[PDB]
């Protein structure tokens, strides 16, 4: 990766979700949650599908909102639902990037 960059934003997502916890949590936590998605600029990949793009993009996105907030935020297992939604949303945010980037 030549660097991470922020491509395009999303916009309050508010997709279907699987369970209303994921929706409500995203909407109250919207302020802590991301407003956009970041991008792995490969200079020579040529062998990634959307499953590899979404994971590699995800794998950055997650750290940006798990390891960074580790500075001093003691959830104590409160992070379970935080990660539950944040996993789901980052995957969906990643799919949307392909669908505005096209």
């Amino acid at each position: 990766i030549g660097g991470y960059m922020l491509g395009n934003a999303v916009g309050r997502m508010s997709y279907q979700f699987n369970n209303p916890m994921e929706s409500r949590y995203y909407n109250d936590y919207y302020n802590q949650m991301p407003n956009r998605v970041y991008r792995p600029m490969y200079r020579g990949e040529e062998y990634v599908s959307e499953d590899r793009f979404v994971r590699d993009c995800y794998n950055m996105s997650v750290t940006e909102y798990i390891i960074k907030p580790a500075e001093g935020k003691n959830n104590s297992e409160l992070n379970q639902l935080d990660t539950t939604v944040k996993s789901q949303i980052i995957r969906e945010m990643c799919i949307t990037e392909y669908r505005r980037g096209s």
